[PDB]
């Protein structure tokens, strides 16, 4: 019901998962990170555009966002507005997860309408023939399984084992990796996977024992399924060198009270860099000053276990989100990205079906999706408004494949992921400053 | 903004080419055969299965009626208004042309609403994960190409040429031709094409001559590509025995002032028997009695070039729908079939969801569109209700490939195509009624 409806001579349409999946309910909490964070990136890169005299000088991006609700079928239910328009929808932001992406993108190829996520990495989305609406400022997963594969080539790492996460992600990503090996003469002991159990995880690793000239682990699994192999992996006392892919990146909690067995371990994760006027804006974010944001105050009172209007606590008033409550959600750099990719395809359309003027032809208010996507979205190139990085897509509409490398050690008393390389289309190591085990 | 919206327990959409693809205008003329005669025949359909006591006893069935406008991108905006009724919409009965219900089909399957077409005949739409909740009464035109291809193996015509037209159509049935003729042992001679001229037929002509061997010409051809090649080789007094599709059929249009070297052609068409209560409810219809149909008074002034309500000619109040001015149109048995059909996995549906009791009970007021197609619809087998001819589907949701034979011949000073056999599965030839040339 809730939505963000500005007016606009274009307007852009918002997909974002401003709700969790619900469990008797269809809804669930607020998603402050991957939810509000986002949806804000996306009004502040707006309101950076219209504010630009350079990027389409007369006319006025407008917004239509919705909640995908982290779900397929609400998030189709919800681009049927994107395509009852037919507001002036030019093309659509989102969505975050790859499922929900997938059906807006099955939807919104039949009315022409341009789609760029922010967030969506699974392969599928890359054919050109069945998405050929879709384009996306992060690169495909199948880019991290190449990137891996580089990195045992490096280290002449020719006999390897592997394990799966059952579905999409875990799946796709070592059928990838293990053509990427064959290509690279890199032979596979021992191909495991992980279904939805403490004793499968033990099952794998006395699987991944039986072949013990195999010390080179070739990971391609989910969070909740890497931290459970790492636990078996430590029950079992089997020490390994570990390479992951973004589903274990660099998080803590998958090595927790397992660092013996996880020591070393390779792994990878998408680079990202922070925009700091970003941070600016959504700190000086208060439930007075942000009426715009329909959701913003179920945002604020989950946020901070507080009630704005009596067993429930009053709002000090004097809350705010600042350092010691936020952190810039990783994706922000590629919302922000996906806004302006749109924003300079529809400039240079601007400028070649209307001339002699800045404001909105005839010929652009009849707007050619095809001609958007194929001849202006598909080939924009230009630098990344708050970064010097390179937006641009392929002939697939994939952004680019730019991973960072992270080694998993003890250094002074504390243990940590370290920085030790990025993988763009070549890999680059610090070799000296990797550990082992 | 026309339609044709009746209250049911269950309501079924129908999408039919009312009005010719306009030229100015988005919408032409009144298509008097494929839309209103056929529209009209799912409302018979419609009015006898709510008669009937045994068929839905305690489900009263509602329609949402819409035209195509004979175009794709119409019929998908019409098709809207049966995905936003999510009026509970059970199932879609429609389109004609394949393109349309192509375009439908794409909408459909992604708010898992059932579709059965009664008369588009694309091999694409066959595709098990691409139409997963298509399915046709109508079977594919590939269909033709193995009935060719049978007929030529039983005459033991093993050295033949090919001509297509350009398109769906033609390549398709070429191409499937041609797969047929090599599990046949039949060598095709040479292989032509017509694109869209007077001299492109010739120089399929002299490239036909160039292989005198092969007297036999399989033709998978649109009706004017049919007639102008037929044009083209009158005028080389090129004589050759023509195996044709139903794009040539039983038409007297094709072979009209050409019968020398059209002689003894061999042609296929659709199998299909007259719905005899359908003549007496069509040309019992005037203007004056059919108030729910609201392109009616538009069919009757175009129909009879005059004006119901100064420069048109008054309607003659006398006017009617008669044995002068009216023949059944091919394909109606197919919508009636198409519309029983989804009555009969409905009927099936509401018996196991719905125990002890014949009203529409809520496991089915929240309608699983999966278990209606998969578990039910693909599934129903029953006698054609004005036929003893089954009704079922395979499991790409096809009917059964029932095709008339023809052949071109002339006995009494009267040039007409005689019904020489028919082709099942297994084909039937009464040899000693055909002739050659
Ligand atoms: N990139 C995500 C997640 C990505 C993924 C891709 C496809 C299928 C499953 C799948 O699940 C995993 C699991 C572990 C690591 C990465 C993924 C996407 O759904 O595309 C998107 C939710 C992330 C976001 O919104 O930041
Ligand atoms: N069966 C049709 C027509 C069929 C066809 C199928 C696919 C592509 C092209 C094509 O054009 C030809 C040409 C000559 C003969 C048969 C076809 C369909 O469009 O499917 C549908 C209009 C017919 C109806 O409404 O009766
Ligand atoms: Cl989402
Ligand atoms: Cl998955
Ligand atoms: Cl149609
Ligand atoms: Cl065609």
């Amino acid at each position: 019901r809730r939505e963000i409806k500005i007016e606009g001579d274009l307007v852009l349409g918002g997909l974002f998962p401003i709700n969790e999946k619900g469990t008797t309910e269809e809804c669930g909490r607020i998603n402050e990170d991957r939810g509000i964070q986002r949806l804000e990136a996306m009004l502040f890169a707006i309101d950076e555009i219209n504010k630009d005299d350079y990027l389409l000088p007369g006319v006025k991006l407008g917004v239509h966002i919705l909640d995908t609700c982290s779900r397929d079928t609400y998030a189709l239910e919800q681009s049927l507005e994107f395509v009852r328009a037919s507001l002036l929808i030019a093309g659509v932001i989102g969505g975050s997860y790859s499922s929900v992406s997938i059906q807006v993108a099955n939807l919104l190829r039949l009315f022409q309408i341009p789609q760029i996520s922010y967030a969506s990495t699974s392969a599928k989305l890359s054919d050109k023939s069945r998405y050929d609406y879709f384009a996306r400022t992060v690169p495909p997963d199948f880019y991290q399984a190449k990137a891996m594969a580089e990195i045992l080539r490096f280290f002449n790492w020719t006999y390897v084992s592997t394990v799966a996460s059952e579905g999409d992600y875990g799946e796709t990503g070592i059928e990838a990796f293990e053509q990427e090996a064959r290509l690279r003469n890199i032979s596979i002991a021992t191909a495991e996977k992980v279904g939805r159990i403490r004793k499968s995880y033990d099952s794998v690793i006395r699987e991944l024992l039986q072949k013990p000239n195999a010390r080179v682990v070739v990971l391609f699994m989910r969070s909740d399924d890497s931290r459970e192999l790492i636990a078996a992996a430590s029950r079992a006392n089997a020490s390994f060198t570990w390479v992951a892919s973004d589903g274990w990146g660099a998080q803590e909690s998958i090595i927790k009270g397992s660092e013996h067995v996880a020591y070393g371990a390779i792994t990878l994760e998408l680079a990202s860099q922070p925009v700091r006027q970003f941070d600016r804006y959504f700190q000086s974010l208060n439930p007075y000053n942000n009426h715009r944001n329909p959701w913003f105050r179920d945002f604020w009172e989950q946020k901070f276990q507080c009630s704005l209007q009596n067993h429930r606590r009053v709002c000090d008033k004097h809350l705010a989100i600042d350092s010691s409550n936020y952190e810039q959600e990783s994706k922000i750099m590629f919302v922000v990205n996906a806004v302006y990719a749109m924003a300079h395809a529809l400039h240079k359309m601007q400028r070649t079906l209307c001339p002699n003027t800045t404001k909105l032809c005839d010929a652009m208010k009849i707007l050619d999706g095809k001609k958007l996507y194929k001849d202006y979205l598909l080939k924009i190139n230009f630098t990344a408004p708050f970064n010097d990085s390179i937006v641009k897509f392929d002939t697939f509409g994939d952004g680019m494949g730019r991973y960072n490398v992270f080694n998993f050690q003890n250094v002074g008393g504390k243990y940590s992921y370290l920085k030790v390389g990025h993988w763009a289309e070549t890999l680059s190591l610090d070799v000296n400053s990797i550990h082992w085990s």
